[PDB]
């Protein structure tokens, strides 16, 4: 139960479509250390269902190359927090719904960590990126990484 | 010239000894994201010689082993740069001798750039990153580590 920020007021269905993952950190160095890391998983969209659920889909590096996979966070009994199906939660810390949105995902354990900071748009929001590092000062992180407009037009940040 | 952070007054016969790489960051994500990647090196000692040039001695992951090198930094009219012998300037940041080093190391170009957190201790001093972090807040870092006192005790912080 690590991360003691989630976004109060969280309407679900106001975070689908388009998102970049800006930048990404974890609690362990291994987490994201090479391209084929467990956790460097870059996301492309979110498609809510009409019962709550969370459909991803993003982009990760295996066996040689860029990937698609396509997973579901499902919904539980507190709006900002969804179970991926494999036990790992994800946390949505906050969002504006139309330019960023901060995420964790940890496993019930350690804890293993990873946050990202998604963005709309293919550019470097520092004030996003800011509330990023802020959210994160106190949680346990030991690699951190960002991306520049043009590998985030890039499959799997190339 | 990207970095224009320097230690006034520095002596650098006082920085000689056993130091720890806290943290390292770089301008880009492949200078330090795989453990042979270029630039992530691990300081084992300084050697000021006596007529002012720095001798280096660091660990670097080549061909899968963790690997001992020593490298001379030579010193220039400015008390806090150095040259290594192979353009790539090191500059000295900040320091106080005792417990902190920041130091910055950038090629002739870009520029690509990469810097660390060096403490005298296998401890993570918070006040030391801070002063790491508010020093880079402007520099273009894409990729940022950290070690736990385990690993710091670990050849190549395995
Ligand atoms: C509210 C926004 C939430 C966005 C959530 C994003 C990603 C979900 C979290 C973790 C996914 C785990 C890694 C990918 C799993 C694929 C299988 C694998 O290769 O291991
Ligand atoms: C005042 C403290 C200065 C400490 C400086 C530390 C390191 C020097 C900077 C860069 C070293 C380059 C990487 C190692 C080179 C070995 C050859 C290689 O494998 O490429």
């Amino acid at each position: 139960l690590i991360v003691t920020q989630t976004m109060k007021g969280l309407d679900i269905q106001k975070v689908a479509g388009t998102w970049y993952s800006l930048a990404m950190a974890a609690s362990d160095i291994s987490l994201l250390d090479a391209q084929s890391a467990p956790l460097r998983v870059y996301v492309e969209e979110l498609k809510p269902t009409p019962e709550g659920d969370l459909e991803i889909l993003l982009q990760k590096w295996e066996n040689g190359e860029c990937a698609q996979k396509k997973i579901i966070a499902e919904k539980t009994k507190i709006p900002a927090v969804f179970k991926i199906d494999a036990e790992n939660k994800v946390l949505v810390l906050d969002t504006d719904y139309k330019k960023y949105l901060l995420f964790c995902m940890e496993n019930s354990a350690e804890q293993s960590l990873a946050c990202q900071c998604l963005v709309r748009t293919p550019e470097v929001d520092d004030e996003a990126l800011e509330k990023f590092d802020k959210a994160l000062k106190a949680l346990p992180m030991h690699i951190r990484l960002s991306f520049n407009p043009t590998q985030l037009e890039e499959q799997c940040h190339i």
